[PDB]
């Protein structure tokens, strides 16, 4: 019923995801290289209805403004990182040309329906305070939380190691053991495959 596609883009190889149903598409983490994203959006030939952000670090939002300027769609994210968009010290870009001037819509933990797309939102902070995981019937998009044999870094702004470990162990590890998990970087993994992840402790 849904098809998930991806491009790996930008300075730090961010996974941008395209979620299609029979009649529309939503985009998650438009990281950069917006002409490549737009090219695939034009290939899909279904109207883009929304952008979802797992979080608002610079490498997940670099193409947000270009896509909104072209298609005029809402951008959804957790309110705890609204101030990340315009603030390069908070989103990490301060460290050559990244900000977003969009006014975002807030999303909270719970069941959601956006333009015919039904999914569950989990608030999974620790790598960032507004990190969200988006759970669909046949896959989940987890952001910079649980990687294949790795974990999101917890030394960024408002990051915290024990918070992320709890988010992974108490929320992401409640999903179906073989559900494909698609993180912000690197290949997919699953809850079963990450049971002995060595970065989780406590
Ligand atoms: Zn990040
Ligand atoms: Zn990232």
């Amino acid at each position: 019923s849904m098809r998930i596609s991806s491009l790996t883009l930008g300075l730090v190889d961010t996974n941008t995801y395209f979620i299609e149903n029979d009649k529309a598409v939503i985009l998650i983490d438009p990281s950069g290289e917006s002409e490549k994203i737009i090219k695939k959006l034009n290939q899909i030939n279904k109207p883009l209805k929304a952008i979802l952000l797992t979080h608002a670090h610079f490498d997940h939002i670099g193409a947000v403004d270009d896509i909104v300027d072209r298609f005029d769609v809402p951008v959804y994210m957790h309110e705890a990182e609204f101030d990340f968009l315009k603030d390069p010290v908070k989103n990490g870009a301060d460290k050559l040309p990244i900000t977003s001037k969009v006014t975002p819509e807030k999303l909270n933990e719970g069941s959601t329906e956006i333009e015919g797309f039904k999914f569950n939102v989990l608030h999974t902070p620790g790598h960032s305070p507004g990190s969200l995981t988006y759970v669909f019937d046949e896959f989940a998009v987890v952001g910079d939380t649980l990687f294949n044999n790795g974990i999101g870094r917890t030394d960024l702004y408002k990051g915290d190691y024990e918070t992320l470990v709890d988010s992974i162990q108490d929320k992401i590890f409640e999903l179906e053991g073989d559900l494909p998990l698609f993180p912000g970087h690197g290949p997919y993994t699953t809850v079963d495959d990450e049971q002995l992840n060595p970065f989780l402790h406590g």
